[PDB]
C-alpha cells in the first residue's frame, strides 16, 4: 500500500495559489493537480495538490485544506471565514475543528502589507490553531518550510482516516 495524499488549496482569484503549487513542485515562478514525493520524518508521501462547483467527492477527499490570501489586500484576507466554511460544508469532516487547515499570507515579498501579521495569527489561533504561514511564491521565502508542514498535516489526517477505516 501506498501514502496517496490529497491536498486542495482556496482562496481568492489572484492571491498566488497557482504560484505557490508551481514554486513548491518545480521551483519556478512565472481542475488540476500537481504532485510531489515527500519524506515526513522518515516516511515518504506523494502529495497530489489540486489548485481551483467542482462537487461534494472533490472536497470530501481531501486530507488537509490550504487557505491563501494576500497580505497587501485586506479584502481576501476577509473572505478566509468564507473559505473555510464552505470547506466545510462540502467536505463535512467528522472532526470540524480538528480538521487540517492551513492558512498562507503570501506576497510579504510587497513591502507595503496590508494586513498585520498578528490579526492574521490570531484568526488562525481562535479556529483552534490553525497552523499559520507568511510567504513569498515569487522569492519563494517560506515555501518548502509551508508545504513541510502541509504534508505533515496531511498525513496525520490520512492516517486518521486509514487506521480507523473512516
Ligand atoms: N509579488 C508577488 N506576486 C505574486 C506572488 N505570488 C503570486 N504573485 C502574482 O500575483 C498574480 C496572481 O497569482 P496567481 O498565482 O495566478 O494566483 P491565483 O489566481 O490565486 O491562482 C500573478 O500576477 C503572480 O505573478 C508573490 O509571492 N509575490
Ligand atoms: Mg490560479
Amino acid at each position: 500500500k501506498k501514502v496517496l495524499l490529497k491536498v486542495i488549496i482556496l482562496g481568492d482569484s489572484g492571491v498566488g495559489k497557482t504560484s505557490l503549487m508551481n514554486q513548491y513542485v518545480n521551483k519556478k515562478f512565472s481542475a488540476d493537480f500537481l504532485t510531489k514525493e515527500v519524506m515526513v520524518d522518515d516516511r515518504l508521501v506523494t502529495m497530489q495538490i489540486w489548485d481551483t462547483s467542482l462537487g461534494v467527492a472533490f472536497y470530501r477527499g481531501a486530507d488537509c485544506c490550504v487557505l491563501v490570501f494576500d497580505v497587501t489586500a485586506p479584502n481576501t484576507f476577509k473572505t478566509l471565514d468564507s473559505w473555510r466554511d464552505e470547506f466545510l460544508i462540502q467536505a463535512s469532516p467528522r472532526d470540524p475543528e480538528n480538521f487540517p487547515f492551513v492558512v498562507l499570507g503570501n506576497k510579504i515579498d510587497l513591502e507595503n502589507r496590508q494586513v498585520a501579521t498578528k490579526r492574521a495569527q490570531a484568526w488562525c489561533y481562535s479556529k483552534n490553531n490553525i497552523p499559520y504561514f507568511e510567504t513569498s511564491a515569487k522569492e519563494a521565502i517560506n515555501v518548502e518550510q509551508a508545504f513541510q508542514t502541509i504534508a505533515r498535516n496531511a498525513l496525520k489526517q490520512e492516517t486518521e482516516v486509514e487506521l480507523y477505516n473512516e
